[PDB]
């Protein structure tokens, strides 16, 4: 992608902290960039290169031609995308009106104006605070890690002239082909609009990546899900090599589209995560995610992922799995194997390396994503509600939340909750047990 000049790109700044065993935590300055896919893509004096879910056929006949012709540009974070920052806090609004109608956003935490803040959390812990009280079923405020390049693909693909500044170089375990710019080129070739989503379509190329879903939730449900890949860093895909939820064969690819999820509701305890419940979604909460290794050091193999919450001065641990025979409250090899077994989902997790593989991604740098969206693929029924909708409720793994099968249809949630939003704050990174108590 090339760089336009109609608006300057100003990242709204955010603080976060780095802790030590003490409990002492030092303040680190950072800033937030919107994903390139939400940007206006225009010609020298555009004239859109991309409107709705369809490219400009004259401006973008090919990837090479479109790369010559089209430019990324600066984003008005508040007035257009509903994005603001407040000391340690970031807020993302769902529906924001201006010249156009914006639905949600995907953003990344940057260290400086040109580079993503890489995190190294193997044997470490990652903590943050979140307000999901103004979210409802159908919505998903996601906070997660991906194996992106610090620079946004500039070093590997010089034709990319914008880089991490303009939020380029995205990838994940879904190996997504909806990205307009992949690897220094456009992805207009072989574009097919989405069947239900009027904003997205899919080109002949995708962007594979490891993915550690720390947090995907609304006020009714949450999910912690590692997604390993055969190879860890950003790999490009051709069309049907991809796999992923978007494609027609989701498992014919190099990454795991499902992951080893832990959802308390899905694992049996239906009075743990929700409004007025053990972990009370009506109020702000701290979300701790430890990453235990073999030797308890930063160099060992990822043995376990532990979840602790902190609310109102009380440490509250992850609730157990009452599913037989799926034991514990931690994500491990043995838990994941029995999970996939007992639930009857394809064990794509192990096929692509499992937790060992996911540790390897974490061993290298991974970038922090903060996002908020509704789901056009599955109406978010895999997070809240019963999935698949046809199967019996009481069948193990079917019920993931207390929400209707009929809810979460994008048109309804966009019509119902235009003032909905998420709040991410109080981001701390340090040794196990160093970011709370
Ligand atoms: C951003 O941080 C990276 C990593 O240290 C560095 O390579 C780059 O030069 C930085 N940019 C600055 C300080 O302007
Ligand atoms: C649900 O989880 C909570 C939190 O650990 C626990 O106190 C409660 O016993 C669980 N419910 C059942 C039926 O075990």
């Amino acid at each position: 992608q090339k760089v336009g000049k109609f608006s300057p790109e100003v990242h709204p700044p955010i603080t976060w902290q780095e802790c030590a065993d003490d409990g002492s935590c030092k303040t680190m300055n950072g800033e937030i960039v919107i994903d390139a896919n939400w940007r206006w893509v225009h010609s020298e004096q555009g004239t859109n290169c991309y409107t709705g879910n369809t490219w400009n056929p004259t401006l973008c006949p090919d990837d090479k031609t479109c790369a010559e012709n089209c430019y990324l540009d600066g984003a008005n974070y508040e007035s257009v995308y509903g994005i603001t920052t407040e000391d340690d806090s970031v807020r993302l609004n769902f529906i924001t009106q201006s010249q156009g109608k914006n639905i949600g956003s995907r953003t990344f935490l940057m260290a400086n104006s040109t580079n993503y803040q890489m995190f190294y959390v193997l044997g470490q812990e990652f903590s943050f605070d979140v307000d999901v009280s103004n979210l409802d079923c159908g919505l998903n405020g996601a906070l997660y890690l991906v194996s992106m390049d610090s620079d946004g693909g500039i070093a590997r693909f010089p034709s990319n002239e914008a880089g991490a500044q303009y939020g380029t170089g995205y990838c994940d375990a879904q190996c997504p082909r909806d990205l307009k710019f992949i690897s220094g080129s456009a992805n207009v070739e072989g574009w097919i609009p989405s069947s239900n989503n009027p904003n997205t379509g899919y080109g002949n190329h995708g962007s594979c990546c490891a993915e550690m879903d720390l947090w995907e939730a609304n006020n009714m449900a949450t999910a912690l899900t590692p997604h390993p890949c055969d190879t860890s860093s950003q790999t490009v895909c051709e069309s049907d090599s991809c796999g992923g939820a978007t494609s027609s064969n989701r498992y014919g690819g190099l990454c795991d589209p499902d992951g080893c999820d832990y959802n308390p509701y899905r694992m049996g305890n239906t009075t743990f995560f929700g409004p007025g419940q053990t972990v009370d979604t009506k109020s702000v909460m701290t979300v701790v995610t430890q990453f235990i290794t073999n030797d308890g050091t930063t160099t060992g193999t990822l043995k376990s992922i532990k979840r602790l919450y902190v609310q109102n001065g009380q440490v509250i641990s992850q609730s157990e799995s009452t599913v037989p025979g799926v034991a514990g409250n931690e994500i491990t090899e043995d838990f994941c194997h029995n999970q996939k077994q007992v639930f009857g989902d394809k064990d794509s997790f192990t096929k692509h390396g499992g937790l060992a593989a996911m540790g390897d991604a974490l061993k290298n740098g991974m970038v922090l994503v903060l996002s908020l969206w509704d789901d056009y693929l599955a109406d978010m029924l895999w997070l809240d509600s019963n999935y698949p909708t046809t199967s019996p409720v009481t069948e193990p793994g079917v019920a993931r939340g207390p929400c209707s099968t009929s809810s979460g249809t994008p048109t309804d949630v966009e019509s119902k909750y235009p003032n909905a939003y998420v709040v991410y704050s109080n981001i701390k990174v340090g040794p196990i047990n160093s970011t709370f108590k």
